[PDB]
């Protein structure tokens, strides 16, 4: 079940809306970077509003895809992190300081535009 | 399930899968619910990645557009492929009422302009 990526002008929009799977997150990390490279988008906003909990594997995947996307030249934003997910990100801890984070998808896109 | 994004007062659904008849009704049921929950005035359905479609799914696509109008939301279809265009015409669903655009951004633009 590939997770979709939306291209809106110069931004990539992602919304995860189900329990993530180790095998799925790896495909998502693989797919997002290709989409950045194929489209040359300036910014990505990843929505985890519908993600109840995550594992350490996903946490590392999520942290790496933020770091990798920035290297390819795209500023990244996370939105909708729930308390359960926030705890696991802190506990590894993949709460990278350079994580620009937002409360909601709209706000993240707003923050994304003002950064650029 | 098919994910649906909410940007301000608009719904963006992109179908990057291969949709069977089972998924289409799930989509129809979920989209009409999403409008009612969100209070969205417009929705953009991107069919750019849909290689082909069948007559049954064609019909649900036409019903979704017309049903969402009744709820008060405007529907724009984007990225329809030639193969899909043949099937849509074949059923006769293709009406002047269907508002359509080439890609998601143009479809979203057409939406804001008419609201």
């Amino acid at each position: 079940p590939k997770i979709p990526i939306l291209k809106l002008y110069n931004c990539l929009l992602v919304s995860i809306q189900w329990e993530l799977d180790d095998q799925t997150a790896l495909t998502f990390q693989e797919d997002l970077l290709n989409k950045i490279y194929e489209t040359g988008a300036n910014g990505v906003v990843i929505d985890l509003t519908s993600v109840d909990m995550i594992d350490s594997f996903i946490a590392k995947v999520l942290g790496d895809v933020i770091t990798m996307s920035k290297l390819m030249g795209a500023k990244v934003v996370l939105t909708g992190i729930q308390p359960a997910v926030a705890v696991t990100l802190i506990e590894l801890g993949i709460a990278l300081e350079e994580i620009e984070t937002a409360l909601d998808l709209e706000q993240g896109l707003e923050t994304l535009k003002r950064e650029l």
